[PDB]
This record gives C-alpha cells, structure tokens and sequence, in this order.
C-alpha cells in the first residue's frame, strides 16, 4: 500500500556548470545544459520512491560528489528562465552531522506538501529542490539546498516556515544559514 505523491518528481544530476560554460557550449540556456547533461536517476510517484531515492544518494557532507541533485515537480525545467517572477530560497548546512537531515526536512517539507498546504493555499508554488557540495574555506563541508518558487511574493513567508522547521530539530545559526535570492537579480 504505497502513498502517492500529489506530484511525481522527477530526480536527475547534474554537473558543475558555470555562466561562461553555459554561454559558450549551450546558447546561454541553462535548461538545455541540464538536458544535456543530466544522469536521471528516477521519477518519483510514492512517498516510498522519494525515501528510497533520497537514501541512496551520495553524502554530499563527505565530498563524495561535485555533482548538483535536482528534484522537479513534474519535471519542470530547471532554470531561472522557466521561473519568471520567482525567487530561490539558499539553505547553507554548514555543519555536516546535520547535513543528511536537513535535507531530509526541506526535502520531505516540499514534496509531502506541507509547505503548500500551511504556507501557499494549496497552491504548488515550489517546483524546483536543488542539492549541492558547496565548500568555502570558511565551511570546507558546506551543503547548499535551494527551493526555488515560482512566485516571488511568497519567497519571505516560504523562507520563515523552513527556518522553523529546522530550528525545531535542532538546526539553527550558525550550523545552518538562509538566504532568498530573486531569480532577476541574479540574472
Ligand atoms: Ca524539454
Ligand atoms: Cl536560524
Ligand atoms: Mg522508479
């Protein structure tokens, strides 16, 4: 008796890629770099699925990959350009015995649907999850997650509900560091 999602998500994995690298080898298009590029490693349609997947994948804390994880609702094109009027929320892990958890909430926060429910009126508002090693010399360990929304307007009210979530568990400043970030900023 398996419990589906509300959305499959669709788990692939990326290499390192640069600005520069995406300019000059695919158009500037970072979606067509990741369909290039990317090694999927599966749709998940079942609470079951999403755990399994999630568990299998390398400890990012250890430097096991240089590779990013992208989890897409209903495999959504994964760049700032198929999010027009949104916004990325940064979750830094800096410290590692906290990395495989954390993941565990944001992760399961978004896919199960709490975010939606308590945060965005049932409405899907985050379609992309993303997961990287991200080491600095400050945080040679440093595990970065990203909840990239696609309207900007809810991007300080998604950002309170996952620091709260991981406050409660034990996750707070200075193990774990948040940021939002607009998509057209960036850009
Ligand atoms: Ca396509
Ligand atoms: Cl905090
Ligand atoms: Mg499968």
């Amino acid at each position: 008796e398996s419990h589906a999602l509300k959305d499959p998500w669709f788990v692939s994995y990326i290499p390192q890629l640069t600005t520069e690298i995406v300019k000059n080898n695919y158009e500037g298009d970072w979606n067509l770099a990741k369909e290039a590029l990317q090694q999927p490693l599966d749709y998940v349609r079942t609470v079951e699925e999403f755990w399994s997947t999630l568990n299998s994948l390398p400890k990012l804390h250890q430097l096991e990959s240089s590779s990013t994880f992208v989890f897409a609702r209903n495999n959504v094109d994964a760049s700032y350009e198929a999010f027009p009027n949104g916004t990325r929320i940064i979750v830094d892990i800096r410290k590692a015995a906290m990395a495989e958890k954390a993941t565990a909430v944001i992760l399961s926060s978004v896919i199960g649907e709490s975010v939606s429910q308590e945060v965005c009126g049932g409405k899907p508002i985050c379609d992309v999850l993303r997961l990287s090693s991200r080491p600095n010399k400050e945080s040679p360990e440093l595990v970065r997650l990203e909840v990239w929304l696609s309207d900007q307007t809810y991007g300080k009210a998604v950002l309170a509900y996952v620091r709260k979530a991981l406050n409660d568990v034990g996750m707070s400043q200075p193990h774990v560091i948040f940021g939002e970030s607009l998509f057209e900023k960036e850009k």
